[PDB]
């Protein structure tokens, strides 16, 4: 199977899975890191894209 991380842009942070991102910046849920990488929109005040 196969969870792709994501990157915080601007923190350098990289986490393995959209819901563990979603956890750490106390968001609803994956769906809201999704958004972000998919409309490049900000989510905490930062960009998001996926890793692997």
């Amino acid at each position: 199977g196969y969870s792709r991380a994501v990157r915080c842009v601007e923190t350098g942070v990289e986490y393995p899975s959209l819901s563990a991102a979603a956890k750490a910046m106390d968001l609803f849920g994956p769906q809201n890191i999704y958004k972000a990488i998919r409309l490049g929109k900000l989510a905490g005040g930062y960009h998001w894209v996926y890793v692997d």
